[PDB]
Order: structure tokens, then C-alpha cells, then sequence
RNA sequence: CCAGCCUAAACCGUCCGGCUUGUCCGGGCGGGGUCGUGGGGCCCUCGGACACCGAAUCCCCAGCCUAGCCGAAGCUGUUGGGA
């Protein structure tokens, strides 16, 4: 199965990253602890959201600083 | 004997709660959609309302069921316990 993990995980990659786990190792640890959440297409969808909205978030708080380049240079 | 219909999904509005507040995610209601000469969503251009079609639902009636009622035309002998 595969999952986004919620948390930097040695051999398996860091937060917000989808890997390919065997299912015991999610469905008996992973999922219980937490520590990631099924790569559902319901939340693949929903990293769609949390992965462009934090990087138009910047893809503008860059876009307004570069006036205070502009002009206080 | 006779007859065909409703939906799920895209898509839109909504209300609720989950939260990492996101143009999202999920659940509920509404709309939309229902097909194989493929169909629908969405986006463009066009004539449709007063078009007509129309129930398997509902309303009234007829008819029928559950009691009934009307209904024609004979009398005398005669054997016989009795016609
Ligand atoms: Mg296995
Ligand atoms: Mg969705
Ligand atoms: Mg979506
Ligand atoms: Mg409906
Ligand atoms: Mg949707
Ligand atoms: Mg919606
Ligand atoms: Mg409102
Ligand atoms: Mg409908
Ligand atoms: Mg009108
Ligand atoms: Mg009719």
C-alpha cells in the first residue's frame, strides 16, 4: 500500500512524501501510530491543496518583497 | 400479455465537522444525469413558449360484491288413503 507520511521516517522518506510500504507495516504501525495516512485519491487531492497553497504562499510573499527592490534600492 | 422507469459518477449551490484554514477534505440535502445509431458533464452558436406526450400516484364516477324484489297460464269429473 502506499501512504503520505506525516513525519520524517529513517529508510522511508521525510513528512509529506508518498512511498510504497507493505500494508502490515501501515496498516499495524504506520497507520496506528499515526505516523502517515493512506495515499487515498480522497488525500493525494488534498496534498493537491496543502503543496500549492504554501507554495503561491511564497509565490507571492517573494512577488511583494520585490518592490522593496524596487524602490529601496 | 404487453411498459417502461429511477439512480451512481462528472458538474453547480448549500448546511454540518474534521482540521495541517485550503480554490480541500468528508459526510447530508437540492439541482443536474441516465445512455450503445454510445451517452452525459462542462464551454460556445440556434426558435420555442401559449407546443404537445403523460402515468404504475392521487381525486370523482360507472360497473361489480356484500340483503333483496317482480315474475306468465287450470278447472271439472274420475280410481284412489292420497292425483
Ligand atoms: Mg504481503
Ligand atoms: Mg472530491
Ligand atoms: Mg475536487
Ligand atoms: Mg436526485
Ligand atoms: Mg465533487
Ligand atoms: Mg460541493
Ligand atoms: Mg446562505
Ligand atoms: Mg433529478
Ligand atoms: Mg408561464
Ligand atoms: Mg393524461
Amino acid at each position: 500500500m502506499k501512504v503520505i507520511l506525516l513525519e520524517p521516517l529513517e529508510n522511508l522518506g521525510d513528512v509529506g512524501q508518498v512511498v510504497d510500504v507493505k500494508p502490515g507495516y501501515a496498516r499495524n504501525y504506520l497507520l496506528p501510530r499515526g505516523l502517515a495516512v493512506l495515499a487515498t485519491e480522497s488525500n493525494l487531492k488534498a496534498l493537491e491543496a496543502r503543496i500549492r497553497a504554501q507554495a503561491k504562499r511564497l509565490a507571492e510573499r517573494k512577488a511583494e518583497a520585490e518592490r522593496l527592490k524596487e524602490i529601496l534600492e
